[PDB]
């Protein structure tokens, strides 16, 4: 169309989306400012004015987007998180949690979106992880195994900490991170049962061993890169 | 014989394998769900009754392809294992130990000698093991050694942490890992013994030195096979 | 000139740059000295005195080798931090803060510029800064986003932790370097918002994978050099 | 010599050397019962009996091994060890501090020396250690331009931490290891000095930036040596 092709010169435009990354960093400042109660009670209007401005802004935006690319619009990965984080957004206040609100802070996200530099280290980060998979699988079931035998000696005795297969789960993430293993946790333990730690010191030695290979396995993954490059 | 291919063509065959793949997962949820309380006082029954059903299907299957493959079954390490944890789970509740119930739990582990993706990464992790042999030997010694001298120094005033050259193992197992070392153990004991830190901030040195030569070790001879590849 | 020639090669020469260096050296003894209270009620004068000696020394040779160098000294990395250090050092005590003093002992790192094999190794280091930016960049931004829901979540009921945006971005520095990450803030916070570890461990994920490949990123770009050498 | 040569064939034989390593591990083992109160109470005597039967045992072949090779017996780093650990241990109890009892405990890192193996990975260990001295040059220096400041700002009001440069010392080693830095240190200090984090957030970056290139380096220098294979 003599306009479709109007319309496509204008979206696809360098301005027009150097426009909207002038206006994600407008509104990043802002979100910044509306945690401060000083600043919320004096310039609390004008901003949440300005709050309304952008998001119109954006479905407009989305909207021209949309129709410029029609049904490859949701196919690209970057456009369809562009699209669920607006959908989120236009979703109002004081309807269902209010945790939608403090969700609709991920719009900043749209600066990765927007920026190539920042979609580019994106794709690298995210491309690292099919290679990974199976030792994430592996150390699911490893995590899953552990929870159920730790809940099973130790929930009844220590309901805070294996009462739950979960509470095991998150206590035993916890134990992984080696924050408080022992102090905090191992050690309290061996007051009750005292070979306690024939659980846990293998553990550690377990899940740090394949924490180690899984780095050393990227580390040798970007080598194939490379020396085929 | 003209029973015993139509015994192998059923035990290799993928329905099969697959099928105790779908017994494995089907197990494994029910030994989630046990450890609820309110699961269990419902459909306890259910369950302990599905426990039973499962145990004579592996028991039948560890027969079969015990059969299927005589004597080469027995150098298999997956198949020895598979072996292993259903026998450990044949002799029942309340005799002996009721840690063996707990140690039942192991089986979960047959879906990675089930599933090839899932051997193929635990060979791989196994893989890396006889290399650091010669790291974790010096290793063990030395932390003999200062398990030695740490319970000659510290166990008579100290005997949480020092009064058993074990006390001492442990402990100093847990310095290395920075757990609380220097809030929790060093500063501690710096009140009574003020130059206590002439023993610790050497030998933190000294096994964290050993560490990162251990994983750089590790990410060397990963690459003597790529270029050998 | 027939002089400027002298000047240049007494300030070019081994010696008077070697003389710098064991002025460099006997100052950091004497700042080392400085900070014990026995020391500075007996010898306390001969210092203070001694201190005046070196910076009319300095004073003298960052005018010498500024004139040597003219305009050239002052579009050089390590000149200028040796004219910015010594600038700082010329304004006295009592004026101002006092923190100018405790700022001056920044003037130790001199050793590092008129060392050669030091400024090598600097620059090595500092060298490796541009290919980190981009994930320095998403990186600052991840937190500014989370700084941003945690003050909204936490900072009315936990204000020492999440009651400014500041505060926020502080804490979860912290929990970054797991450091009590979970006996000291998680865990305290799930006594009244139970689901805050939702919150967490998924924040906990994202930062250390991040950091895992900030890592692997150095490594690899670091042998792009070999290969090309 | 008729005799030199059938000297030499003893020491150098395999048997000699084996022999004092089944001899070494006969005293390790006896060092670790000998912590033990029961154990020494009993056999005590026997025990302290077999110590003396084994120091001249060394004592015997110390000498026997300095005649064989002479003057070049004391140019060997191996050598050295054993003759200063045997020294070491020759002077008794009750003499100037006890405290060389507990260092006649190094005696057992002989099965270093003993095995070749051992000497080996030891050899590997040690052999990265000259590319790393310009890092812990840089290193020592940066600990020490902070201990200074860092006293200065904080030991009259926080002397357990900071009164002494030594004091700081050991608190910034710990800080480094991420040892309770924050709830531990850098937090109580806010309390009274708000603005104490711009010392020690920063000082966390560059000692971590510092780590993780130390470490890169030796993974790169390990790898000069794979290709030069
Ligand atoms: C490409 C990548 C890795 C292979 C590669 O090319 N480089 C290494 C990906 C692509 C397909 C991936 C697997 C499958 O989806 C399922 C599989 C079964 C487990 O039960 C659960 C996860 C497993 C291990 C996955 C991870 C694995 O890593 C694969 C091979
Ligand atoms: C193959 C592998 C490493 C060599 C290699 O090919 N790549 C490196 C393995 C195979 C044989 C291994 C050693 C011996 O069992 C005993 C030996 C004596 C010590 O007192 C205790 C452990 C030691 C160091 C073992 C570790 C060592 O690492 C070896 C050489
Ligand atoms: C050379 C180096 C990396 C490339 C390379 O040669 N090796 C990898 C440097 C030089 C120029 C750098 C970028 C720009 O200044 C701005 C850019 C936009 C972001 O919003 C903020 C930071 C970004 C990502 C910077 C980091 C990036 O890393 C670049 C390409
Ligand atoms: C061989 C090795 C590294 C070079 C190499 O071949 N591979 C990297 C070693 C051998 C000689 C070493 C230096 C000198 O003793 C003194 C020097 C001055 C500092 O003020 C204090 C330490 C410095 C940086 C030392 C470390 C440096 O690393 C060198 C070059
Ligand atoms: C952008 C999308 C991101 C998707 C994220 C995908 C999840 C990837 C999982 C990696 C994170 C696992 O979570 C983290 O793993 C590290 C591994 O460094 C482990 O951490 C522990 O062991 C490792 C051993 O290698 C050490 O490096 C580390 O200092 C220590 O704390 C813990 O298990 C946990 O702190
Ligand atoms: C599948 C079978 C597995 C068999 C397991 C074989 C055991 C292998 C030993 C490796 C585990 C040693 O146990 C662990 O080692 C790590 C090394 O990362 C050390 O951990 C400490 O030092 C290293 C330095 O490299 C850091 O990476 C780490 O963050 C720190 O906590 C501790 O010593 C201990 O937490
Ligand atoms: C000479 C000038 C220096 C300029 C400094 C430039 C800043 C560079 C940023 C690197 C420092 C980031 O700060 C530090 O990062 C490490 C990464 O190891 C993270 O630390 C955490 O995760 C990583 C995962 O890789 C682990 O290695 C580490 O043991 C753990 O504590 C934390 O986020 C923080 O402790
Ligand atoms: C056999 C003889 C041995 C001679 C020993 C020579 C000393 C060598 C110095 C290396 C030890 C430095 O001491 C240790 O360094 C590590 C680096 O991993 C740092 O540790 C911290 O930062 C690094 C970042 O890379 C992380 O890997 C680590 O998990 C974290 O705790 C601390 O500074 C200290 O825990
Ligand atoms: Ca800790």
């Amino acid at each position: 169309g003599s306009m479709y092709l109007r319309i496509t010169n204008i979206v696809e435009s360098s301005f027009f989306t150097k426009f909207i990354i002038y206006l994600i960093v407008l509104n990043g400042i802002t979100m910044g400012l509306e945690t401060s109660k000083t600043f919320m009670q004096s310039f609390g209007v004008y901003t949440t004015l300005f709050k309304q401005i952008v998001i119109t802004i954006f479905t407009i935006e989305i909207i021209l987007r949309i129709y410029v690319h029609r049904i490859s619009f949701f196919k690209d990965p970057w456009s369809l998180f562009d699209f669920f984080v607006v959908a989120i957004s236009l979703v109002p206040t004081s309807s269902g949690f209010e945790i939608l609100r403090v969700l609709r802070v991920l719009r900043l996200f749209r600066l990765v979106t927007a920026v190539p530099q920042m979609r580019k280290i994106v794709s690298a980060l995210i491309s690292v992880i099919p290679g990974m998979l199976s030792v994430i699988a592996l150390m699911t079931l490893f995590f899953y195994i552990f929870a159920i035998m730790a809940t099973q000696l130790f929930g009844e005795r220590f309901p805070e900490w294996f009462g739950t297969l979960g509470e095991s789960f998150y206590t035993l993430f916890q134990v992984m991170t080696l924050e408080s293993w022992s102090m905090g946790i191992v050690r309290p333990l061996m007051e009750v049962y005292p070979y306690a730690w024939v659980f846990f010191i293998p553990f550690i030695f377990v899940v740090t061993f394949v924490m180690i290979n899984l780095v050393v396995a990227i580390i040798v993954d970007a080598m194939a890169i490379l020396n085929q490059k």
